[PDB]
């Protein structure tokens, strides 16, 4: 009795991840062969815009000739190795200085993993261990922020503020969620924007009193919160929040897994939010989707901090067996390459105001809560009234619909909550920006004609 | 900086590379390797016993392996699997994997690392026990000695002292004596009373936690960065029916032993048990990408869908998870390993490999000699009889190491241990080379200190 379709082989062998099961028992699952500039092309033959990059990565689009030859040509020259005992590929020394240069660090050290969860595992690890070694061995809270997603190990699940993760008993002790800075959601009634971000300040003030400066390790912070659905920080955020942090001995970690490498119209996230964190976490564009990559990216004070720490004990066990591999050193140097001198990142910031034009006037529609974003990430929130922010029945799943709705045109949408995320490739034209759009309109003129 | 040396020590954090070695040495830059060598930046060759990290089984440079990989590269160069999406890659390693695996049926769940991996199956025990009305049943059995990955809860499954550093083990991580019959076995206890002892302490551990308490057990079938340690004789036959009596789930961590090492494609075959679900990586992809899968035997799959089912959605997984590179490369390389002779060169080759071991182990200053297959160890003694080692100060095994690097073969120290676990592509003759200087480099060291 074994299972002869795409669709029957993909159900009797896959434990399904972050995957809807009633959709996926309704539709099938959707088996990709190849893709083509911003298209992904499945079993079938069909072809759709996949307007999220893959999932936020695949910036170069799915066919890329310059990153695919210089994938082809590290298998060639070294197809393998790891960066332990001494050892290391001369691959693995280029992406450091490569990592070290091109981030906002006038110098630093870099260490790797191959996801962005183990990167901030890792960061984690790094200051728990930086901190006893300096005689705070107390000194273990994480603060973030509730909406925030920095991953699915379990730490870096604890650090996710997300309500789906009280199905695995988490988080675990020692995660603290600070208030979410969306202002159109967070704001009370009759609170400016500059009051609420006030508030958000003496809130982080009151908290680390409370649990003690000395308790807490560390601060991590999306610059644009990803996966909780697209969200820029309410204005003036982190010119209040840094101060406070900086007061308390608290280490800020930037973690630029979605905003590292041009999504948000700059390099880092970081710089478009004029922040200097002590280190920088960053995976997904760093290869352009083509090799698992993740890097620590630590600043000054925390490099020699951690390096005298190291010194002491003589080695700082912990690694991973793929840390560092050529093949993927090889291929993040390409996708820098690619993403800062192939126009990409500038295509972002050339074509981000008629992407936002465009939202605004789809924002018009009374359905439509709110548009937010930046660059080349951005989201549209449903509602079911305006004026008083009122969303449509959970049971009523808009978002899930309109993204059917866009799957069954051709196109690759990503329904988060009550919200719709769009984070296109790089490579996007204008005419495939407006095939997006147009595409989508017609999703939520279905969607809105039928629930509203 | 100018030098590679220099460029290596500006940019780098090192892990598990020993500081004084590094300042003294400086870093060994590699560029590329051919078969079992691997060549630095000055031209220089090694003959790398250690294949890599157990894992580059069919060597540097094997053609097979690298025209895979870039036909992938020319096909479809990367996708994810979540949201209902997946590569035809993906589904393909998927069939693969419960194909080879010693189930009959089951379910795949990707990830990039055998860390994740670990990490994962032990948010799936924690996410089924609850969903099943048991949200306590929490707490993760492992061995002292044991190595299932650095993430803050594998590194709190890893019995090392070094994770003190961290502030870990994290709370409900338990370590069970390891079953290292020379080390732990008391003084007048007979190798048959020593796992008996151990079936006695896991009951007892299990009575005093409370079995609703306990989501499950992990074990390396052949424990592999505690120093290559098979397990007492009959250890595996006297544990698992306390775990199966008590309803703690059973994990094999093949992470190091899947795929041939052992001399069978699975360490829980070689030691004849069946485990509830496997942990694989390494050798899947033969090291040229980084890729874990956790198999779920029919048992926990059936429990596990039922859990998803009900609330509709498995949150968890990783951006990179069943990337269609990994998963075109690790076919591959399970091709490679079963149906090109390499598995069956490691079975072929693991007596010459033990009757050396066994002339070395007349020496001194040797412990003993473990090991089967393709994975073996030599423990270094100041006393045979005592057991007595040399002073940790005296750094033997390090010094074995950097002795056998100078004569260009890569070894692995561990405690007071050095390692070989060679790449199944291993000729006699390049057999013979890395016991010829692994034999001159243990003439060097004790000669020096006795
Ligand atoms: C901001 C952020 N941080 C961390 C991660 C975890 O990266 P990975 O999936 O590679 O573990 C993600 C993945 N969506 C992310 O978006
Ligand atoms: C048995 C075992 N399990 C898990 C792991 C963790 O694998 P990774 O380094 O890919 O995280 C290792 C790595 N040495 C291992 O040997
Ligand atoms: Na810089
Ligand atoms: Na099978």
């Amino acid at each position: 009795n074994k299972p002869q379709s795409w669709e029957a082989r993909a159900e009797t062998y896959s434990l399904y991840g972050f995957t809807d099961m009633p959709s996926l028992h309704q539709r099938g699952t959707v088996v990709v062969t190849h893709g083509e500039g911003p298209y992904i092309v499945d079993v079938n033959g069909r072809r759709y815009l996949d307007a999220n990059s893959g999932l936020w990565n695949m910036v170069a689009g799915f066919d890329h000739k310059g990153l695919i030859d210089a994938a082809k040509a590290q298998y060639e020259r070294f197809p393998g190795y790891h960066a332990f005992f001494g050892r290391m590929s001369d691959q693995t020394v280029m992406l450091s200085e490569k990592l070290v240069e091109v981030s906002p660090f006038d110098s630093g050290r870099v260490f790797y993993t191959n996801s962005g969860s183990e990167a901030n595992d890792t960061m984690v690890k790094m200051l728990w261990f930086l901190h006893a070694a300096e005689g705070k061995p107390q000194k273990r809270k994480i603060l973030t922020r509730w909406n925030a997603y920095h991953g699915v190990t379990a730490v870096s699940a604890s650090m996710t503020g997300k309500p789906y993760n009280s199905v695995f008993g988490l988080p675990l002790p020692g995660f603290v969620h600070l208030t979410c800075p969306h202002y159109w959601r967070y704001g009370e009634e009759g609170e400016t924007e500059e009051q609420f971000v006030a508030r958000l300040a003496r809130e982080l003030e009151e908290t680390i009193q409370r649990e003690g400066a000395d308790t807490i390790a560390g601060f991590f912070a999306e610059p644009v919160m990803g996966a909780g659905g697209v969200i820029p920080p309410a204005k003036g955020y982190f010119q209040a929040i840094l101060p406070i942090l900086r007061k308390y001995d608290i280490p800020v970690i930037s973690d630029e897994v979605i905003c590292g490498f041009g999504r948000t119209g700059n390099t880092w996230g970081c710089v478009t939010y004029d922040f200097t964190p002590d280190a920088i976490i960053s995976s997904k564009n760093l290869t352009a989707g083509f090799f698992p990559m993740g890097a620590v990216i630590l600043g000054p004070e925390l490099s020699k901090r951690l390096e005298t720490a190291i010194e002491a004990i003589e080695e700082f066990p912990h690694g991973f067996t793929a840390s560092g591999h050529p093949v993927g050193c090889a291929i993040a140097l390409k996708a820098i390459d690619v993403v800062m001198n192939e126009g990409l990142a500038e295509n972002v910031r050339r074509l981000a105001p008629r992407f936002e034009e465009r939202l605004k006037h789809i924002a018009e529609r009374p359905n439509i809560g709110e548009y937010r974003g930046i660059g080349f990430m951005w989201a549209l929130e449903a509602v079911k009234d305006k004026a008083s922010k009122t969303p449509f029945d959970g049971n009523l799943s808009v978002s899930e619909r309109i993204a059917n709705t866009c799957t069954d045109l051709g196109l690759i949408c990503r329904p988060l909550g009550q919200s719709v995320v769009l984070c296109p490739p790089f490579i996007l034209t204008e005419a495939q920006m407006d095939e997006m759009f147009d595409k989508l309109e017609k999703a939520l003129d279905k969607v809105f004609a039928e629930v509203a």
